[PDB]
């Protein structure tokens, strides 16, 4: 049992809501709020903008600290950081851009990072300004994921379509 509220059931281990992941780890605090990075872990919009902005910016400040010491992320790569106010921790998971030209292939690499934690709270990967085809980054998640994950969907009209296309 755990304190995620409102989820429908999608398979054994996914759930989904139609949801601003900002308020969904204010009001459950989870253990794990992944956050839909990029490879130098700038997070200034979308997903990542939303969630450093709730952090204060100190997000952004402790991952500039990551990248001066470690390089960037690697595309479908994934790192650990502190979760600030919202969680315990952020796991930041870099899915593919497509508009950079990017493999979409590699997208299943970046849910495979999610497999690394019991219970997660999370965007989908790749859609949002990233530019993927959101119904496919479900599947993905679907058809990787074996851990239990929360989504949370920003826009009412994708998630009715989610809903709607999946079985
Ligand atoms: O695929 C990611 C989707 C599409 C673009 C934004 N995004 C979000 N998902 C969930 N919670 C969110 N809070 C703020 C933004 C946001
Ligand atoms: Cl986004």
């Amino acid at each position: 049992v755990n304190s995620f509220s409102g989820y429908l059931k999608l398979t054994d281990n996914v759930y989904i809501k139609n949801a601003d992941i900002v308020e969904e780890a204010k009001k459950v605090k989870p253990t794990v709020v992944v956050n839909a990075a990029n490879v130098y872990l700038k997070h200034g919009g979308g997903v990542a903008g939303a969630l450093n902005k709730a952090t204060n910016n100190a997000m952004q400040v402790e991952s500039d600290d990551y990248i001066a010491t470690n390089g960037p992320l690697k595309v479908g790569g994934s790192c650990v950081l502190s979760g600030h106010n919202l969680a315990k921790h952020c796991l930041h998971v870099v899915g593919p851009n497509v508009n950079k030209g990017e493999d979409i292939q590699l997208l299943k690499s970046a849910y495979e990072n999610f497999n690394q934690h019991e219970v997660l709270l999370a965007p989908l990967l790749s859609a949002g300004i990233f530019g993927a085809d959101p119904i496919h980054s479900l599947r993905v998640c679907v058809d990787t994921v074996r851990t239990n994950v929360y989504l949370a969907v920003f826009d009412k009209n994708l998630y009715d379509k989610l809903v709607s296309s999946f079985l």
